[PDB]
DNA sequence: ACTTGCTTAATTGAATTTTTTTTTTTAGGCTGACTCGACACC
DNA sequence: GGTGTCGAGTCAGCCTACCCCCCCCCATTCAATTAAGCAAGT
DNA sequence: CCCCCCCCCCCCCCAAAAAAAAAAACC
């Protein structure tokens, strides 16, 4: 009796909601397409098991952030890369003007067809940022260095000039009208972060970054790279070997690392994870610093091993269809 | 409230004078908004009594 | 909301006089922005009540009561900022204690000794040589124990403070 | 009977520095900028 | 025929009317220091 | 005895509401 003047409520109420505000405004969460996480490729193999869901999400905030010279730049390089192999429209907004198109090229990015702005202040950059999401036509945006979105007021003052969490109100404001945006549009934004040291601090690391807390709040991914090491063809220094902690995520457990290298020229090491993953999964045999492949000696040393597999296009597919099939922990479709 | 004042200052200021009676009004202050230019600040009770006061 | 108090004070005032009712009207704080002619620190619903009202009393929470590691209650201070009928300005302190309400010894252990009819040496109270306990909350557990002389405090420090007694 | 360490509570001090600017809800005028027709002159 | 220039018309943004009330502001936590009373040693 | 004719004028305001946000090593 009562339970039917419930439903009859609910359903009116339901309907004056969708007549009032529009069509999908509320429904149950079961029958929500809009609201399934789908994922792109980093450009590493390792990176896309850590991150739980074979990549980074659709329609959500990312930060990749970390000290100097550690592969921010190069990494989300390597997203736009593999967005674009997919046929998907990529922007960038370089704010630190400080991006060498010919390395991007050599990196894989279509530069004929990447959308790239060096704009003045940070509100033009963050201005761009949403006339790009509301279009619907973009896929893929990368801010590089929120630390150099300087406001307005900032650029018209004198250097000395005190500007109180003029950056971090900023920043607070976008992201509120960003986040509904992006989702609407399907469309992911990456920030790129510096690191700056707290003083007046014993608790914890002294380690910050830049552009106040509300990036914290909103990002559904936070990425934090490292150079670890240098990789060596004797005496030169061909590249180096990088480490990244998944330091939060809302859409697969967090915690998890990827170690890769980064070489010169080329970028991440694709090859180079595929032996590391195929010997984990035990499918690659390391008979002490001999790697096998089903009794047959692919090489000696990681490197030959690794110029092996290049040489080898078949037996490259044959592992990573394997490792793909049983490392993807939560695959997206 | 503005009316009866209005009326009130008629009838008392003559009446005042005949019998030399000093009447002294006390009034609170409110609050006037949409107003940008200058003091928000206003007395109660309407416009009459400005004008029939010969100190405030 | 300004407009409609001010109405019911105009509409009230006479009414409440008449009866000999007591209305009291709680208020929460709000913060005021920009350009500020003196505390930031408002009231809601206008300026009429403050004209209206014979007295106006601003209650802070100032710290914690303790039973070693249990918070029990709230270290209370209410200052009078407008008075009509005595004079304004003066403040008092007291303990509400979660359950229980207002500590009415604890206030009367802090009257005793401004009255010179409890002794406080450094942490120590004495009535006429005794000494109660050591510390506010030992001292307030003797007086609950002896209504006595908790009794004769209390119509001490009334004939003392309270200026006009009771009719 | 005289002296000293322990007890329990309450009191006071430091905690590196030092800093900003904005709205909706105006009304009516003044400045500068853009549009277009066309008339003088090479 | 085309470009400079005279002229009327229309539109977007700024600014100036304006005096200026405050009576002085919302407040905390850990730990070193002080001290009156009382049991233990003499 | 016999039979109507015609409008005129406004008056006064009332009330506030609300925060937002870090930035940086030094030997
Ligand atoms: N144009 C280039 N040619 C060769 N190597 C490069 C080039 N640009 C960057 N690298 C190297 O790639 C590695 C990572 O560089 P990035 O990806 O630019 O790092 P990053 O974190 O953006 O550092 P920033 O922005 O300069 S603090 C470093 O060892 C660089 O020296
Ligand atoms: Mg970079």
């Amino acid at each position: 009796a009562i339970d039917e003047n419930k439903q009859k409520a609910l359903a009116a109420a339901l309907g004056q909601i969708e007549k009032q505000f529009g069509k999908g405004s509320i429904m149950r969460l079961g029958e929500d397409r809009s609201m399934d996480v789908e994922t792109i490729s980093t450009g590493s193999l390792s990176l896309d098991i850590a991150l739980g869901a074979g990549g980074l999400p659709m329609g959500r905030i990312v930060e990749i952030y970390g000290p100097e010279s550690s592969g921010k730049t190069t990494l989300t390089l390597q997203v736009i890369a593999a967005a674009q192999r997919e046929g998907k429209t990529c922007a960038f907004i370089d704010a630190e003007h400080a991006l060498d198109p010919i390395y991007a090229r050599k990196l894989g990015v279509d530069i004929d067809n990447l959308l790239c702005s060096q704009p003045d202040t940070g509100e033009q950059a963050l201005e761009i940022c949403d006339a790009l999401a509301r279009s619907g036509a973009v896929d893929v945006i990368v801010v590089d260095s929120v630390a150099a979105l300087t406001p307005k007021a900032e650029i018209e003052g004198e250097i000395g000039d005190s500007h109180m969490g003029l950056a971090a109100r900023m920043m607070s404001q976008a992201m509120r009208k960003l986040a509904g945006n992006l989702k609407q549009s399907n469309t992911l934004l990456i920030f790129i972060n510096q690191i700056r040291m707290k003083i007046g601090v014993m608790f914890g690391n002294p380690e910050t970054t830049t552009g106040g807390n509300a990036l914290k709040f909103y990002a559904s991914v936070r990425l934090d790279i490292r150079r670890i090491g240098a990789v060596k063809e004797g005496e030169n220094v061909v590249g180096s070997e990088t480490r990244v902690k998944v330091v939060k995520n809302k859409i697969a457990a967090p915690f998890k690392q990827a170690e890769f290298q980064i070489l010169y020229g080329e970028g991440i090491n694709f090859y180079g994870e595929l032996v590391d993953l195929g010997v984990k999964e035990k499918l690659i045999e390391k008979a002490g610093a001999w790697y096998s492949y089903k009794g047959e000696k692919i090489g000696q040393g990681k490197a030959n091993a690794t110029a092996w597999l290049k040489d080898n296009p078949e037996t490259a597919k044959e592992i990573e269809k394997k490792v793909r099939e049983l490392l993807l922990s939560n695959p997206n479709s």
